[PDB]
């Protein structure tokens, strides 16, 4: 076996040179002569694809090690894959690289259908914002060469982003003095636009992961308008939401088919191990009150109050401590140490047996937490948390082996990125840093923040990075490494996913006029005219806006309608209770709803009526007046299923969530001991900016009082913090989502200890927590939650005699009928003309080369679309478009062809009758730009953007050749009908949200998220923000300004305002309305990705 030593141990050395990716070189070239000893012994002994390759890497070795005169650092990414030799060594890791092959192998398909919608959408995009990116508020002149002094701008408040600008009617405005003009470069480092193909699909496929994509969304409508939200309503849903199902599916039947296919001592011990079971229940019950105590402390505490928490430690712990005493005197240490949970319980309790010697006021905080881990104990009476402690034991189990090949993934990827990009950041890091700071807080110089940078590009967030490397560095390895760490790193992740989602879960004359009510209240034109009044009263809130006092006439208008609405209501409901009759009436769970309402209408008049209109619990019960609008899903009977599925999976959801709670309970307590009472810091506050005090200055809230001498100092805090329990559900929420949780791990890493200012990075492996908390609480318990669901649903399927929910009966033969439409083969193929002239058309035309040519000629056509770009000549423009009225003659001829050959039967296939209309469409506009161009009258030019849109269609002509993008469609033009049910429940849910948003949230500071154009003082506003936090983006940035309360952010005494009588948010709502809302936006989107998915099964 001395042969095996040989071996074993030199791949062992090799493992272990490339370990080492620390800076220093003290040691590296010792390790050159033991490559050259192992590399001669193998081939004079003389006793596969990869293998090849690892002779080969020996010889390149060998080549790079003899003369070393100049070090690009490329020489090192030859060892580093050295690694991948531990891969094929260990056995589990080859089946299932060869199984992640296997699904790249099926993602064929749905690559080819992204593809295409990205080169859509992006032309699309081209088309219509080309240039927009370039507009900048710029100063005019007092008083002249092309270039005056140079343009001096205007910077977005709380940025240092230049303001954009646009002349629309809604795209935005600049304040006096300024105009707006079309500058030369773009916003973010002149990469994000749509200027040309290129630059248009990067912009889209960040739009399609949805990385940061609320940026770009701000700016195209700051600088197209308001009316450009068409765009992203369709890309986000089409691109982003169902190319990702598509991904998600494929993943998941290509890794369901792998696994298919395969003396005295002894009376007091005897005495001691009979137990009575009334002895673990005092053990739960001091554990819960153990775990509430420890969840009581805070950052204000009083000496008492911490009093009372050291004494309840020390009561538990000695308590616990005797527990562990009896038991071992109960059974034998031999016995006793077998059982899986009781040494746990014994390593859990010394620890704080050793905490108590060791006990320093922070003397490590982390295992101070280490006591909270006992609340996993109450796991042989929940059956819920021992599911999760199943996952996460599979997650080290049965599939050890993709964690294992994730954790080689991130480490390669972060070293050759270190290697690579490393001196760059340093050197050049004067671009990429913040405007007061030194260093960019993500950069690759150490492996510690090349390995953050990588984690974060596995969350999701990859595209501001890319930016900043190809600021700092080459862009080609820019692109290559940070492109190829999101496809790969993503696959890995959503397999690792899947695969622990499948194995673990699925191993006289009253009566007669009560007759005639009864005739009245079932008639078909009542219900209509009372729909018709629900959509009109719900309509009528929509202008109770910011500016409805401002209109004198439409707001007593709206207080008559108001008045007759809530009059008629209540007839209806007596009409109702005088012919169902009462106990039916209210024992109804809709009547009771519409009830209720008309109580809150009725209650709002009577106190208007009366002088008791501005004492605080009727002004509160006035903004119940957004509840209106559900009193329509009783009405519609696809919303009433749709709410009927969500309340049969409630119960579930409870049992998960309190899961969830007690998970993220114990996280947040570990987070309140490490960070509470130090993310205060001093800002110098001077105008809607402010700035980092420098710890040259204070270092201290002491000197922070000193040093303000100018009035702008202030002693602020973050304001999403670590103070609370309650806060700390808010933070792990934001880290969670990944939305705000930049400035938590910001504050985070560079705190101190408490009433000192932050120092840059002084905690930076504070980093870890965030890292294990995702890792953690937000990875497994998603699991766990999509297991429970998916669970649910499945239940609730066999329950209805497996059925498809969210269906009206309707929808339901509307989708029987259109399933046939889709398996119908045979046509009997038309006739054959008999006169010979008509006949030549027919069998020129009805051959396959003819369709092919005409598929060549699309794509060219595609091609000639591709080049254009912003700014590019006048000849390109006349040749271009010359050469799309050759395009447009030859389709016209096309169609002028087929139509005279084919007579009648040219309509009955559908392909053709929508090219003939895309045939129309082209001719339709190539005539109307003829006309209305500078010829006749002048609008605006974004006009001729719009009706140039009609090209497209000859690019949507090809879908009739890919056959799996022709079913992938079917799949969803037969899913929609249900998304139709889930998007009306949608939409109603932010319809009454930007309602109460409109009167909750109109006063306050224009702040990070809300601006001039972002904001809830009008419906079309409320909406936009509404549909950019439906998908949580950029939710932390609307909180943001509603969480002030004061100097310096707002200003709480404004006698302008009739509100708070300042900005001054109201951090209770605040946190209510956005912090719901995004549960049920996912709640939702999770059944709208079931529906999806479902659909796709019964196509394949
Ligand atoms: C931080 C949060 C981490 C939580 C880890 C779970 C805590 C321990 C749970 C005890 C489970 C147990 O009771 O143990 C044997 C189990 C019980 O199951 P039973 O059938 O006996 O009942 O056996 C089984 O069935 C399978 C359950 C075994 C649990 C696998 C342990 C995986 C933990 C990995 C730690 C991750 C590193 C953390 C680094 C952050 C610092
Ligand atoms: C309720 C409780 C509150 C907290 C829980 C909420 C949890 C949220 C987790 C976010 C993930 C959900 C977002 C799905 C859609 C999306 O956001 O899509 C991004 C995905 C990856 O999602 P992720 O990075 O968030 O993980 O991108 C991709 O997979 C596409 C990968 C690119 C492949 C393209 C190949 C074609 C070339
Ligand atoms: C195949 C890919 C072909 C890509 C297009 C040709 C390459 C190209 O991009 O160069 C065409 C020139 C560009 O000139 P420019 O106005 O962009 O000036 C430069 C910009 N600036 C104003 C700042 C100085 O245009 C010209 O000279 C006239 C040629 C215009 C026709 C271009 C190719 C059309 C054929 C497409 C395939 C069928
Ligand atoms: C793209 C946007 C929207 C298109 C949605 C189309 C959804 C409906 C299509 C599916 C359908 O329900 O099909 C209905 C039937 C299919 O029967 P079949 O002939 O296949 O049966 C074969 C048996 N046999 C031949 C003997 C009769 O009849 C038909 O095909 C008639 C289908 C006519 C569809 C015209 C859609 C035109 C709408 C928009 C065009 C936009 C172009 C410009 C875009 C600018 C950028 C935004
Ligand atoms: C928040 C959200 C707000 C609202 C957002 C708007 C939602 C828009 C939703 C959907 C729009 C597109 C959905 C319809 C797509 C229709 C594609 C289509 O219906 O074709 C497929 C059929 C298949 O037939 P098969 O024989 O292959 O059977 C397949 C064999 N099996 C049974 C195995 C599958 O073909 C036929 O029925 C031939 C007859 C039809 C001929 C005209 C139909 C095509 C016209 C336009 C399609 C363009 C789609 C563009 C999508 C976006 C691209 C960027
Ligand atoms: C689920 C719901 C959990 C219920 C949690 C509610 C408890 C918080 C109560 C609260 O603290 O409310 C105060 C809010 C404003 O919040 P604040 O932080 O300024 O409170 C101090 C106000 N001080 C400085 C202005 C005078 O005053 C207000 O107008 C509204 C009062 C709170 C509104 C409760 C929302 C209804 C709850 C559930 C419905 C779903
Ligand atoms: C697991 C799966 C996901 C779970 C997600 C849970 C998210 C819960 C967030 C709860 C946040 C509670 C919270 O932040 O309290 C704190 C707020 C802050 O108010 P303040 O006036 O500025 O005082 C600040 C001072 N530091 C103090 O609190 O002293 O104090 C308040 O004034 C707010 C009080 C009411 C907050 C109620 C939140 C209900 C959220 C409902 C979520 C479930 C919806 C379904
Ligand atoms: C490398 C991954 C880059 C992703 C982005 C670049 O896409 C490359 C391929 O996915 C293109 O399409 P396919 O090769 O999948 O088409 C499959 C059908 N044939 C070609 C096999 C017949
Ligand atoms: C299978 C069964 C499992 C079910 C488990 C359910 C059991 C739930 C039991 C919950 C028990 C609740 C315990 C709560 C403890 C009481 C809550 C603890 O109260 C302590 C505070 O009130 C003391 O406040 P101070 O008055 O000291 O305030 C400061 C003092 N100065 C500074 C003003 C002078
Ligand atoms: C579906 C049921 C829920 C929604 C019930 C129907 O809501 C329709 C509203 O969105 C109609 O638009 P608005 O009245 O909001 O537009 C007018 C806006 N300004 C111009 C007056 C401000
Ligand atoms: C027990 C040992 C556990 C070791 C790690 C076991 C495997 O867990 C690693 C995954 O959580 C890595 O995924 P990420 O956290 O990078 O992705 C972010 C999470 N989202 C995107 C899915 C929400
Ligand atoms: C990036 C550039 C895009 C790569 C473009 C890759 O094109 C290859 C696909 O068309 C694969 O289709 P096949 O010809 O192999 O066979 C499939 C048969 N149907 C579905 C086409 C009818
Ligand atoms: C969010 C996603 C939004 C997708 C929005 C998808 O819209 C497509 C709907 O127009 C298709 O609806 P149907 O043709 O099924 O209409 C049948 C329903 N009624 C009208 C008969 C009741
Ligand atoms: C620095 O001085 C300024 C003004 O002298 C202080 O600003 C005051 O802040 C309090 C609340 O902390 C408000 O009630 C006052 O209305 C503010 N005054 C003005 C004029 O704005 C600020 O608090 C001081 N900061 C520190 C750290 O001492
Ligand atoms: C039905 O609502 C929709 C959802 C989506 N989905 C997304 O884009 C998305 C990504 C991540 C999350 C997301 C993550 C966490 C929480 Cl708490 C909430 C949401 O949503 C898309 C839609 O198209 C209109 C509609």
């Amino acid at each position: 076996s001395w042969f095996s030593l040989f071996i074993t141990v030199t791949i062992l050395v090799n493992c272990v040179c490339m370990t080492r990716t620390d800076l220093p070189e003290k040691i590296e070239y010792v390790f050159t002569v033991i490559y050259t000893f192992e590399a001669l012994i193998k081939i004079l002994a003389r006793g596969d694809p990869w293998n090849w390759l690892d002779f080969s890497v020996i010889t390149l070795a060998y080549v790079g090690t003899a003369i070393d005169l100049r070090g690009i650092s490329g020489l090192r990414t030859f060892r580093v894959l050295r690694a991948l030799k531990t891969v094929s060594v260990i056995p589990g890791l080859k089946v299932i690289v060869g199984a992640l092959i296997h699904s790249v192998k099926k993602l064929a398909d749905v690559t080819i259908l992204t593809i295409f919608c990205l080169s859509v959408f992006a032309l699309v995009g081209l088309q219509l914002f080309k240039g927009n990116l370039k507009n900048k508020c710029v100063k005019n002149d007092m008083a002249y060469s092309s270039h005056r002094k140079p343009d001096i701008y205007i910077n977005k408040r709380g940025t240092s982003d230049p303001l954009l600008c646009g002349n629309g009617s809604d795209s935005g405005h600049c304040p006096d003095g300024y105009i707006c003009l079309k500058t030369s470069d773009n916003p973010d480092f002149n990469y994000t636009s749509f200027d040309s193909f290129a630059w248009a699909f990067l912009s889209l496929f960040r739009l399609m992961t949805q990385d940061s994509w609320e940026r770009l969304y701000q700016q195209t409508l700051r600088t197209s308008g308001k009316i450009y939200m068409i765009f992203f309503v369709l890309v986000i849903f089409l691109g982003s939401f169902y190319l990702v199902n598509l991904i998600l599916a494929v993943v998941t039947m290509a890794y369901e088919e792998q696994n298919q296919a395969t003396w005295v001592k002894l009376k007091t011990i005897l005495f001691g191990l009979v137990t009575d079971p009334f002895a673990e229940l005092t053990i739960t019950l001091c554990i819960v009150v153990n775990t509430i105590f420890m969840a009581m402390e805070h950052h204000g505490m009083s000496p008492t109050f911490e009093a009372m928490l050291q004494i309840g430690n020390i009561v538990f712990t000695i308590f616990f401590t005797a527990e562990m005493v009896f038991k071992i005197i109960a059974f034998d240490p031999y016995y006793y140490f077998q059982k899986k949970w009781n040494i746990f319980d014994c390593i859990i309790v010394t620890v704080s047996l050793l905490e108590l010697g060791v006990a320093k006021k922070g003397s490590l905080s982390v295992l101070r937490s280490f006591r909270l881990l006992r609340v996993f104990k109450l796991a042989k009476s929940w059956p819920t948390l021992n599911t999760l402690i199943k996952i996460i034991g599979n997650s080290v189990g049965a599939l050890g082996n993709l964690t294992i090949i994730l954790a080689i993934i991130v480490f390669v990827f972060a070293l050759v990125g270190k290697q690579l990009l490393g001196e760059n950041y340093r050197n050049n890091r004067k671009n990429i840093s913040a405007p007061h700071e030194d260093w960019p807080r993500w950069h690759m110089h150490d492996f510690f923040h090349s390995f953050l940078i990588v984690f974060r590009i596995l969350c999701g967030e990859w595209i501001e990075n890319m930016w900043a490397c190809m600021e700092v560095g080459q862009k080609s390895i820019c692109l290559i490494l940070f492109l190829t760490v999101m496809v790969l790193g993503n696959l890995v992740v959503l397999n690792l996913f899947i695969a622990l989602l499948l194995n673990s879960f699925f191993a006289d004359v009253g009566w007669q006029v009560r007759k005639t009510c009864y005739r009245i209240v079932e008639h078909s034109w009542f219900e209509s005219f009372i729909i018709f009044m629900i959509l009109l009263s719900s309509g009528s809130l929509a202008f109770e806006d910011y500016y409805l006092d401002q209109k004198p006439t439409v707001k007593a208008l709206l207080e008559y309608t108001d008045r007759v609405f809530t009059f008629i209501f209540v007839f209806e409901m007596l009409l109702k209770w005088v012919a169902y009759g009462f106990k039916k009436y209210f024992t109804n769970a809709w009547c009771w709803l519409d009830f209720l309402i008309v109580n809150i209408s009725l209650i709002s008049l009577t106190a208007k009526i009366l002088e008791y209109s501005e004492v605080a619990p009727i002004k509160a019960l006035r903004t119940l007046r957004a509840l209106r609008p559900l009193r329509a899903l009783s009405r519609f009977e696809g919303m009433r299923v749709v709410v009927d599925a969500l309340v049969g999976a409630i119960p579930s959801i409870m049992n998960v969530l309190l899961v969830c709670l007690i998970f993220w309970l114990i996280f947040s307590i570990m987070g309140v001991n490490l960070f509470a009472g130090k993310f205060w810091r001093c800002i110098n506050y001077t105008d809607g900016e402010f700035s980092l005090v420098p710890l040259s200055i204070v270092n201290n809230k002491s000197d922070c009082k000193i040093q303000n001498s100018t009035g702008s100092f202030f002693w602020v805090n973050v304001k999403v913090n670590f103070d609370n329990v309650a806060m700390g559900y808010l933070a792990l929420l934001q880290v969670a989502t990944f939305k705000g949780w930049m400035d938590i791990m910001y504050a985070a890493v560079d705190s101190r200890e408490v009433n000192m200012q932050p120092k840059w990075e002084d905690n930076v492996y504070m980093y870890l927590y965030f890292v294990i908390f995702i890792i953690f609480g937000g990875f497994f318990t998603l699991n766990l939650f999509v297991g429970v669901i998916i669970d649910n649903f499945n239940q609730q399927k066999k329950k209805l005699g497996g059925q498809d929910i969210f269906m009206t009966e309707e929808q339901k033969k509307y989708y029987n009928a259109m399933k046939k439409l889709g398996s119908k083969k045979p046509q009997k193929p038309i006739p054959r003309p008999l006169n010979k002239f008509q006949g030549f058309v027919f069998d020129i035309v009805t051959r396959q080369a003819f369709d092919i040519t005409i598929m060549v000629l699309i794509c060219l056509n595609m091609i000639t679309m591709m080049v254009e770009t912003d700014d590019q000549s006048e000849e390109k423009t006349k040749i271009l478009g010359k050469i799309n009225q050759f395009f447009v003659a030859v389709f016209t001829g096309e169609c002028v062809m087929k139509m005279f050959a084919l007579r009648q039967y040219y309509f009955t296939n559908g392909w053709n009758v929508f090219d003939f209309i895309v045939v129309v469409l082209s001719i339709a506009s190539l005539i109307f730009s003829a006309i209305l161009k500078s010829l006749q009258s002048y609008f605006s030019p974004t006009l001729f953007r719009v009706i140039r849109l009609a090209r497209i269609g000859r690019i949507l002509r090809l879908i009739r050749a890919a056959k799996g993008i022709r079913t992938l469609l079917f799949a969803l033009m037969m899913s929609l009908p249900a998304l139709f049910n889930i998007g009306l429940l949608l939409f109603l849910v932010m319809f009454i949200y930007s309602i109460f948003g409109m009167s909750s949230f109109p006063h306050v500071r224009w702040e990070a998220g809300i601006d001039d154009m972002f904001n809830f003082q009008t419906f079309a506003n409320s909406m936009l923000c509404l549909f950019q936090i439906t998908t949580s983006a950029g939710w932390d940035g609307l909180l943001s300004p509603i969480l002030n309360t004061g100097p310096p952010y707002c200003d709480p005494n404004l006698p302008n305002s009739n509100g708070t009588r300042g900005d001054c948010g109201s951090p209770a709502v605040g946190i209510i309305f956005f912090t719901t809302y995004i549960i049920i936006s996912f709640l939702i989107m999770v059944n709208m990705y079931i529906a999806v998915i479902l659909e796709n099964f019964n196509v394949a």
